[PDB]
């Protein structure tokens, strides 16, 4: 029943607004370009003419704009009417951007919640769509039933930057997996072997390697970088054949070279007998 | 009962030889440096003085040397006594190296089998240790019971280079996963968040992303690079925040930059609306 507002009508903002109206929430939408709210209006949404009007029509203000600069601009305009409202920043950004926006919102009499959307716009509203949230737990509690219209809502903690932090961290892990899988498929493809038949072996192997993550995490947190199984120095010695075989098949090594360098660095640093947990500190530029 | 020979007594060769004697196989070992076979002899192994003597004492000749050059040298010496024997190359190498060694072995009257060891030396002989094999299926059949002393034996096909090909391909996928996870942990660590509590979220996320692999494989094999969920262009637009957030935490972006470039290349190539399967061809240097 809680009136909701969506600022930003891209693919994601439209998906968010559509899930809101389909869950029965009275939804008022706005965008810096007209005509984007046509199917929304038909389903029962109200299109406001100004962002300020949209904000004044919502107790929960969902923001899903292009980036934090756009967000900082549109919001500075609606700053006098934020008092008493809850700002839900779903705009992709950085943890520091989130924390600064949280301070600005509090200075203007508004509650603040940040969200990292882990689902594609087409999956918004379905079971399985995941959005991570961070901010004051009671702000999350009062908005949870409304956020559930988008899908799963996982609160991570009070830090306003925690949602974006875990979002982007998970993205890094995903890009690493996919990059390594894509390289493997290119190697397989170069030999004339179908990727379809290779995928089961890859999933079994990668699932097995997921079992090594708890041991890696313990070594990182404790500082004891004990080689669980393969030490970095052995893994560095075996990387050369991977690069050579990639060259044989005419496959670029660009995705793997930075991992090769990181392993060689740990060996040069005297960590050849340690496990992969010793590579985390090597990524520090401080 | 089948007499076996192990050429090369590094950590892996010693692990292989130990599993062989513990399964009851009469095992004769050799190495280009003495003193490595002490515990082997006590358990019942015979140490030969020359590689030729070792080869003449085995029907199955397991080779586990430093690299293919060492392998090509030691074997050229034992070439007159390879006739009638089966050569099992467990030495880390390339598919082309394997295929050339197979031809050399056949030209000297020997059967040939190649193996890619997916287990650390400490796991050799245990349930769960995986070694991939390739070569004539009947050669694999006659040796299977002996190879089972090392652990699981998965035959991949007749191509002598297929074992090394899939071995190194799986290694590429693993290095990508770990590199992405290690970056994520460094981001988490920089915010003062424990890696231990983050790992469950990461495993759930990565397990979910394993579900996207069959769709990626189909697009690669069929040539239809349809965006299942997130198109490359959207993923490229969101990568910038990941790089910025990494910079904020003082974390290097070296592991992620090549994936960023690959995404930007696919966009510049007009594939912004395609899925990640369009990146495989981009790795071709031909």
């Amino acid at each position: 029943r809680r009136p909701v507002t969506v600022l930003g009508l891209g693919a994601m903002g439209r998906a968010l607004a559509g899930a809101l109206v389909a869950a029965g929430h009275p939804t008022t939408v706005w965008n810096r370009t007209p005509g984007r709210a046509a199917a929304l209006t038909a389903a029962g949404a109200t299109e406001a003419g100004t962002a300020a009007e949209a904000v004044a029509a919502g107790d929960l203000v969902v923001v899903c704009l292009l980036d934090d600069e756009v967000t900082r601009q549109v919001l500075a305009l609606v700053a006098p009417v934020l008092a008493g409202r809850t700002l839900v920043n779903l705009t992709n950004g950085t943890p520091e951007q989130a924390r600064r926006l949280a301070e600005w919102a509090t200075s203007h009499g508004a509650d603040h919640l940040d969200g990292g959307i882990m689902a594609v716009p087409a999956m918004i509203g379905q079971p399985g769509a995941l959005i991570l949230y961070s901010g004051p737990e009671d702000v999350f509690r009062a908005g949870r039933e409304t956020l559930a219209a988008f899908g799963a809502a996982h609160w991570l903690g009070a830090d306003p930057g925690a949602a974006a932090l875990h979002d982007l961290a998970l993205l890094a892990a995903m890009y690493g997996m996919f990059g390594g899988y894509l390289h493997a498929v290119a190697m397989i493809r170069a030999a004339g072997v179908p990727a379809t038949g290779f995928t089961p072996l890859a999933t079994d192997w990668l699932t097995a390697m997921l079992g090594a993550l708890p041991a890696l995490a313990r070594g990182v947190d404790s500082g004891d970088h004990a080689a669980d199984g393969s030490a970095v120095g052995m893994q560095a010695a075996a990387f050369g054949n991977l690069l050579a075989a990639s060259r044989e098949g005419g496959v670029s090594t660009s995705l793997l070279e930075p991992v090769r360098r990181l392993l060689d660095d740990a060996v040069r640093a005297g960590h050849g007998a340690d496990g992969l947990s010793a590579l985390v500190d090597l990524l520090r530029q401080s």
